[PDB]
């Protein structure tokens, strides 16, 4: 799999001491833990999200996902702490936390902006691409790509996190996991075909194109925080101005499906070559027609050529 030898994995949870709680939400809790005096991140899942714990555990153990831009899996366990049975996912610890939180604390220059977005595109392309052979991997669509599910490294690269909603496709196999409704992710980031439920649930490539829509929104979030001529925008989530907090499906449908609105491009971006290029790139992620959207590899290539 992606983590420790497995026999090691079961013993890891018992060797971990939880030191600080660094995150808490409806998903559960995230802690900085220590394993042999080395930091690890321990996500303790709420009962609401227990199935996400199981699906992510299945995945990381059935596919050996190892990539610098994917959160590094260490182990998963159903363990007991303080006499309560708990669902733990243990990964590499990234002190900087989520991109969402990071963008609200500092601003970016051209180098650090491009490093962030390129690393996300590289991670997403690695998820998306199916690799044949005994040491390959199925294609993976994330289905909840957003800034809260991206972690920042000290070196300024990022890695994609939270595969609990991901769907896998082997070009050999048939059927896509999917199941239930297609509207499983974060409403604010949902593509038009999800919101209006016209997505072809049987076509795996539909899910990759949904990730690309969300990636375009993440690019917009990040680009706002890149300084140009001492100018920068405050952090805002996508569509902050046109929809309420915790927006409903109907809110999103009118903006994105009926009006076909997209996040607004700050005028000052067209005073800077990099931001001008990023604006064009994100618009090619937001086509109403999913098949017109760029692929993750095309985005990666374009970003590598920008400087
Ligand atoms: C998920 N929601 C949240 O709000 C946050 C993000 C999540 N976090 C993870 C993490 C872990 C996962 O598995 C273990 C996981 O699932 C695979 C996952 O999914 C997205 C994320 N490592 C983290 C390491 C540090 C921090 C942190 O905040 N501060 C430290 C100082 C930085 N400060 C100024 C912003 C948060 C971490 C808690």
């Amino acid at each position: 799999g992606s983590g420790l030898p497995f026999l090691v994995q079961r013993t890891v949870a018992r060797q971990i001491t939880l030191l600080e709680c660094v995150g808490k939400g409806r998903y559960g809790e995230v802690w900085r833990g220590s394993w042999q005096g080395e930091n690890v991140a321990v996500k303790i899942f709420s009962s609401r999200d227990e199935k996400s714990w199981f699906r992510e555990t299945e995945l990381y153990n059935t596919v050996m996902l190892r990539h610098e831009n994917i959160l590094g899996f260490i182990a998963s366990d159903m363990t007991s702490r303080h006499s309560s049975t708990q669902l733990w996912l243990i990964t590499h610890y990234h002190e900087m936390g989520s991109l969402y939180d990071y963008l609200q604390l500092t601003t970016l220059d051209t180098v650090s902006c491009l490093r962030i977005v390129l690393s996300i595109a590289s991670g997403l392309a690695h998820l998306h691409i199916e690799i044949f052979g005994t040491q390959g991997k199925p294609a993976i669509a994330h289905r909840d790509l957003k800034s809260k599910n991206i972690l920042v490294k000290k070196n300024g690269q990022c890695c994609i996190a939270d595969l609990g909603l991901a769907v896998m496709h082997s070009q050999s196999t048939n059927q896509l996991d999917v199941g239930n409704n297609p509207r499983v992710g974060t409403k604010r980031y949902m593509a038009p075909e999800v919101l209006d439920e016209t997505i072809q649930v049987d076509c795996f490539d539909s899910y990759k194109r949904v990730d690309i829509w969300a990636f375009g929104l993440v690019l917009w979030e990040v680009a706002r925080r890149m300084v140009s001529n001492g100018i920068v925008e405050d952090y805002k989530p996508p569509f902050y101005d046109v929809v309420p907090n915790d927006p409903s499906f109907e809110d999103m449908r009118k903006v994105v499906c009926v009006d076909q609105q997209r996040p607004n491009i700050p005028n000052r971006w067209f005073s800077d070559p990099t931001l001008t290029s990023l604006a064009k790139l994100m618009k090619e992620c937001w086509y109403q027609n999913p098949s017109a959207r760029l692929t993750a590899l095309r985005i990666k290539k374009t970003l590598t050529k920008i400087d």
